[PDB]
């Protein structure tokens, strides 16, 4: 038993819900959240915009701090940094950007990464802002992640095409 409440269940290991990832992280305080990051780790909109406004900046900070040690991410890839007020730990997973000419496959690598995680609080990869159809990456979630991963979906109309879609 864990501590997320609402979410329709839509496979053995993947739920979901119309909420802010936000919100749902200060709620919950779960062991990992995922931010929708970019490889340079700037946290400017959407999930990582909103989710770095809610640590006060401190996220980029932190962010910045991995960058100029390390170099960017892989687009596919990522790197675990502290969930700050939000959660224990943050998951930054770089999904492709379809508005530059990135590989849509990157998404199922993207994915990939919450395997390494028993359960994790998760956006929908590669949408909003970065631009991919989300039927299509709530798909490849749910035929790439076998650990346990609550997916806060921002969107309510999207998230009813998403549950009345659902196959
Ligand atoms: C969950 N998803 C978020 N987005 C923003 C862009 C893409 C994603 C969803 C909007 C429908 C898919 C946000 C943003 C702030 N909080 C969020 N929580």
């Amino acid at each position: 038993v864990n501590s997320f409440s609402g979410y329709l269940k839509l496979t053995d290991n993947v739920y979901i819900k119309n909420a802010d990832i936000v919100e749902e992280a200060k709620k919950v305080k779960p062991t990992v959240v995922v931010n929708a990051a970019n490889v340079y780790l700037k946290h400017g909109g959407g999930v990582a915009g909103a989710l770095n406004k809610a640590t006060n900046n401190a996220m980029q900070v932190e962010s910045d701090d991995y960058i100029a040690t390390n170099g960017p991410l892989k687009v596919g890839g990522s790197c675990v940094l502290s969930g700050h007020n939000l959660a224990k730990h943050c998951l930054h997973v770089v999904g492709p950007n379809v508005n530059k000419g990135e590989d849509i496959q990157l998404l199922k690598s993207a994915y990939e990464n919450f395997n390494q995680h028993e359960v994790l609080l998760a956006p929908l990869l590669s949408a909003g802002i970065f631009g991919a159809d989300p039927i299509h990456s709530l798909r490849v979630c749910v035929d790439t992640v076998r650990t346990n991963v609550y997916l806060a979906v921002f969107d309510k109309n999207l998230y009813d095409k998403l549950v009345s879609s659902f196959l």
